[PDB]
């Protein structure tokens, strides 16, 4: 049996499920295959940061559903370093007060665990048309010049079928083997720590009186680890590091783990139900390339990060967001296949900074002595890393005076191409909407109120079906009373600003042009891979 | 037989009197000459911010005195934008509740005017041994090999005199011609507005509710300007911009200024007695050099900033305090004269951002239509600009992988070298002091409780070194009960932290060193100009 | 004794000042004479194209100075066809977006006009040792077997002077008479148009939007011409074609040119200050020969091109560069005089297509009505003409199966001997450089990573060959991560590539050689004019 599909996604985690929901929503028929039988697995990741939600909230209903699926609710997150969760805090890294005082995004922080997120993505992936098939395995594949030939295998029978796809998203995890087909090599420090993860049930309401969602980095003299509060109330997980020379994963039975749950919580005796025990590793590795022919590595198969910064799942989501909009343009013929060359160019350095940020969080919060393992070249600030990372590819018309910075303070936007369009409230009559509520579907061209020569130029381009472009004239379609949009992005009232479907600035004009149509038509062509 | 002096100061505004007050307190005999007969002139500036009060409070008694000389007192400051001082607010920028909600400093805001501040500074300069000669003018000068040959002149007789100085601080104001001797070119936007300042007396208690300090930025349809309250009660000041192509300075006689006072106040029946009228310019200019030879430019002669934000007089004070401690070391043989090369490389960027900040306050507050004059690359937060600027020079051992950040949030301190040592309520036994109460006089070495290797290295250093070095070990000399000092500065219990006499961090070690003496000795030598 | 100088250059335009700058930078003492008293003239040309900037950039500081002297800054060029400079464009041929999206060269487009470009060249010629004497004329000359003896004449006085010179670069412009001493015939269409050129001053700021360089081809119903922005702010220049039978050059007084400046600008009520009015012509003529004896014709004196392509000032520069590296070898005794026979062999066909390209642009852009003047036999693409021209001569060891093509697409390089070395971004350690940053001074030998046999041959050659030979290995000295250089030029890792001082490939071996010393020696010798 042989069927064809535009996009084939292998893997039903954060990367693959996001890729399918966004590719579905943007009108691209896809099929997702996943070896497991359901999303039902132990939670690993907790929380969706602001940028992850920005790329996901273009899908109607998705954001509220993610927040409804959470126990703690919006911005209700605390981060503490201590010797145990009942010990005096060594330091307090984040609170609801601190998240509320950083209005850098139309979205707040969502705290939901992976065990709650993956079903909601599956839900919206299917509602918008994705073909998600569980208990189905990519057995093997090869690439002809016009598509991928994939062999699929039913886990219940072993019966095989062939699917032909224009493109395939390898989303197959840290241990994923699709990349080996392409000879990609994971480079980096490698495995830095052996860990053992324990899921337990216990009276957590009393120990943690006023925290909705809590994460404690436990830095004590017996061991190092962390404790997280799960979405199921009175459920929690600890991830304790162990030395593979002094102990072994087999050595952690129910009796021993109940003591670890009590040591890490700072309680002498507490009734602890051990629900599951898992040995894991903490590694730092980056792929040398993130795509080969028509195969695209997304998520943990492209970049393994130390799970200390909580950046792994978010890079996976944003990886899958970058693929979704770009692939949706290529299969519709609104972009050249060359646009897909920009994927590892833009997304790989982002992964290099996450790995470095994550290593730095691990030293600073858990093992401050181990400064040798850090990559201080690539370290940047926490919000800059999650949210101010910059892109530089042929998918972007750089500013003439580009300083080459890897990040930009989201608090001090310059409006340079390659940066994430700033969040600013605007006015659409008596209602107020974020600038981000005006982007995310097609490209968008913002012009100042004197930007009518650009508007007409954009409307001649947007006449074409090949051309996915809309226009917004400031002071006509929406008003910026405070001057915090186009003035702060250094756009004069005769200027124009082009933003991608992922919300990143692609091109700007401080002011007027001798021929606005030719300027814009050439900008628009170039950034979609045409010449 | 010619009079000889270590430092000669020219001019007795904020810059010059600050320089003399601090130079004298630091044991340096100095002479300040000033053309005018006394301090008594009508005041332009109002207020001393928290950073300026921080460099001034190292002088015993000086901080209380300044607060005592003000009509309104600590944090009693209100900033409003409207169409007249009795029109409904258009915005509100600053309140006593806003400034009480920011415990960034050992000091609060002092609202005293120029006409109040300068006599107090004169008081303490002379008290600390400064030689302040009014009615005396620097007529001309020439730098020799071994000093500056100055020709002083008496305004009463025309009699002239020679003094030889090791160094000369040029504090001669926005128009000062000392800089023209050095080829100093002032660069920037230049004159931005023509203004007229009216000092008046009216029943201000009737139409102003609070009894504290009030500043109204005025956006009339007829004119833009500002109203301020003066320290003499029922005295106020309006600084109104005017178009030089439509009206000229001479056109503003008592009658017209009486009309302007009533317009800008909103009461068209109020009796107004015009005490002075003054034309003035609003300008933006920066010097290419802030030193040449043994001459140093401090205050308005080095940087003319628009007077919206009140940064011009605060920079002057802080220029002066930078000179006072570096000069004090160099004339004491305790630093190499190379240290003075750090004056303009540390101070000129601080003035660069203040010029950009004041332009931005001006546009945002008074002329939102003039977005084009802004210098947006150099604009930072209001509290970053006044207080979180950073210093990069050879007077500062920069921590490697420096990101080049021009400011740092005072609220989120990192302890990196070239930043202002954070304010933290420590405990000296039962006394509760500020971290700032332990700095200011000599170089200070803080260390963590396990940092005794540094301490003894420090003590052996100071035996030889010409410059003192104070030490203070945490948990011993002072106590940090809530880990908000050395921990938050990312200094381990075995680390150390070298703070300059101006309170800025010169060098840090996160932990131990294999030869702590050799690293401290090298550091301490390098941060005083030796190589 | 007589004043003796290695190369005498006559004329200080693009050709002559480029020859002087490059000769002096290559170590050749030379004398340039120019009849005029300073470089100060009216701006004619605008722009230095990418290829011209490659041959000029070898001289340290020169490229930065040319961009520094220009009002508009790199790639900030708009070409537009319209009825007036305020009419809606008929077609826009070029934008900065279009120019930035063509990474064919290390250099970008400099927009500086002739009045800016000529002082920069004179400055760099002199910094490098060139002897430039204004208010000096070549009065007459003759050739010997050992040089040209020249009579120089002072314009202030008419005092005359003899100088004997190994070689004489004839760079004396379209009107130049040096070629007539050689009996050089100019051949081709001849004069195609009479034109008048008006230099004016007007508030162009409040008319032109963008603040960069702009050239407008005017398809006005009343007339055909062109407006150009000048480097001096609020200065422009119009080149208006007039019918010599209906009007004559003397009929364009200040009142009429002010009218022209308003029509071709489209602004009815505009203040025009006429600064100069000049009648000119627009011709297409190619020289019989481009050298005779020790005299080499460089610049417009060897090829007059219609000024629509904008290739005449560019061909002059590249003429000069070709002569400069070749004379520099011959006068240093590092190359046989034979090498100079290749000058006109290689440069004349390049002028032939520049003329054909320029005629084709004048017709397409301004007068589409009469294609009868086109030389379609020699028309090629714009970038192919400017940049992808090919050299065939006894100075390039032609590979087997020569196609015969006059041009090659610079975007699809093949590595054939006789083509320009492709611009490839390479890595030297941490820094990223161009392949071109590695060429320009001496002959360069590129080998693959497994080409030590060539490098060893080359280092022993260089040890006693009169000319220097540099070597660079693609595994060691610089890195080519994306295999875009030697793989794409069809060179295996045991191959080598020989590149001339002008950057054109002279010889290639795709694999190993049975005697790598023998083949490299005979190749290095032949490409320098030595026989067998
Ligand atoms: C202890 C821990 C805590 C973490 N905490 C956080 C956190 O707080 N925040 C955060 O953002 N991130 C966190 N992370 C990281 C985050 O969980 C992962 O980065 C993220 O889930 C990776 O998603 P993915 O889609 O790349 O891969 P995966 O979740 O690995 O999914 C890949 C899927 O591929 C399937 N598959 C593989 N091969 C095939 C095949 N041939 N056919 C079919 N299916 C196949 C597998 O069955 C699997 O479901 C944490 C990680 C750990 C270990
Ligand atoms: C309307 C207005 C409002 C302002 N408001 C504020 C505010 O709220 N807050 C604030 O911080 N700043 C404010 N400023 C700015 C502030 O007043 C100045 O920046 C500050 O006074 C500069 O001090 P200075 O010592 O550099 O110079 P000046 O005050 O100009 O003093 C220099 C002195 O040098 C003397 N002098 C010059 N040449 C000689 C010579 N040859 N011999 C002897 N003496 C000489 C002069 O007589 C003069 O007194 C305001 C300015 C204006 C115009
Ligand atoms: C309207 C117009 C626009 C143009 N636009 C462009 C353009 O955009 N781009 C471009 O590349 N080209 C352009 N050109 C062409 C460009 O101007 C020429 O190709 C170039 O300037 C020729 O340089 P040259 O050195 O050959 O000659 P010339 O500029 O003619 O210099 C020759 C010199 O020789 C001197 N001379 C002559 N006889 C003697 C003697 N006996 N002794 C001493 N000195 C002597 C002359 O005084 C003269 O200065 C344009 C031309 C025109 C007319
Ligand atoms: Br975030
Ligand atoms: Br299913
Ligand atoms: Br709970
Ligand atoms: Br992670
Ligand atoms: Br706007
Ligand atoms: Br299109
Ligand atoms: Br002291
Ligand atoms: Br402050
Ligand atoms: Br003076
Ligand atoms: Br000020
Ligand atoms: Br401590
Ligand atoms: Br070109
Ligand atoms: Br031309
Ligand atoms: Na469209």
């Amino acid at each position: 049996s042989v069927e064809r599909v535009p996009v084939l996604i292998v893997g039903a985690g954060y990367a693959g499920l996001s890729a399918a929901t966004l590719l579905a929503w943007r009108g691209v028929p896809c099929r997702l295959v996943e070896r497991r039988a359901s999303t039902s697995r132990l939670p690993k990741a907790h929380g969706i940061n602001r940028r992850s939600m920005e790329v996901l909230r273009v899908v109607p209903g998705l954001e509220d559903a993610l927040f409804a699926a959470s126990r703690a609710g919006a911005n209700e997150s605390t981060l503490i370093i201590a010797e145990s969760v009942t010990s005096p805090p060594i330091e307090t890294l984040v609170t609801k007060i601190s998240l509320d005082a950083t209005p850098v995004s139309p979205s707040r922080i969502c705290t939901a665990g992976q065990d709650r997120v993956e079903p909601v993505l599956l839900r919206f992936a299917r509602e918008n048309g994705a073909d998600v098939r569980f208990s189905t395995t990519l057995e093997r594949f090869s690439q002809r010049d016009d598509g991928v030939d994939a062999i699929l295998r039913d886990e219940a029978s072993g019966q095989e079928t062939t699917v032909l796809a224009d493109y395939m998203i390898a989303a197959d995890g840290a241990g994923g083997t699709i990349r080996d087909v392409g000879g990609v090599k994971m480079e980096g420090p490698g495995v830095l720590a052996d860990t053992i993860s324990v899921l337990f049930e216990a009276d957590l309401d009393s120990i943690l009186p006023g925290g909705g969602f809590a994460l404690y980095y436990l830095r004590n003299p017996a061991f190092s680890g962390a404790f997280v509060t799960c979405d199921e109330p009175n459920h929690g997980q600890i991830n304790i590091e162990y030395d593979s020379t002094r102990d072994q994963a087999s050595d952690f039975d129910e009796e021993r783990c109940e003591a670890l749950v009590r040591q890490s919580l700072g309680v002498a005796d507490l009734a602890v139900k051990i629900l599951d025990i898992r040995p894991w590793q903490m590694a730092a590795l980056l792929a040398d390339r993130m795509s080969f022919g028509r195969v695209f590595l997304a998520g943990d198969c492209a970049h393994i990060t130390p799970p200390v910064g909580g950046l792994g799942g978010q890079t996976a989501i944003q990886d899958a967001a970058d693929l979704a909009w770009k692939l949706a343009l290529v299969v519709k013929g609104q972009a050249a296949p060359t646009l897909l060359d920009s994927y590892e160019i833009e997304r790989r350095p982002v992964a290099r900074i996450a790995i470095a940020r994550s290593i730095a969080n691990y030293v600073e919060r858990l093992l401050p002595d181990r400064q040798d393992i850090r990559i201080r070249e690539d370290e940047y600030g926490l919000l800059e890393t999650a949210m101010g990372y910059r892109y530089r590819s042929d998918a972007i018309i750089a500013d003439e005076f580009d300083d080459g910075a890897c990040v930009e303070d989201p608090l001090r936007p310059s409006g340079a191409p390659g940066t994430r369009l700033a969040h600013v409230w605007l006015r659409r009559g008596e209602e107020t909407i974020s600038s981000h509520d005006l982007i995310g579907r097609d490209f968008m061209l913002f012009t100042g109120p004197d930007g009518g020569d650009w508007i007409e130029a954009a409307r001649r381009i947007a006449l074409r079906s090949k051309a996915p472009l809309g226009v917004c004239r400031l002071g006509f379609d929406v008003d910026d009373p405070e001057g915090l949009f186009l003035p702060r992005l250094r756009i004069s009232p005769e200027g124009a600003l082009l933003v991608r479907p992922d919300g990143y600035i692609a091109w700007r004009s401080r002011g007027r042009s001798p021929d606005p149509f030719a300027t814009l038509e050439a900008s628009f062509a170039r950034v979609r891979g045409f010449d």
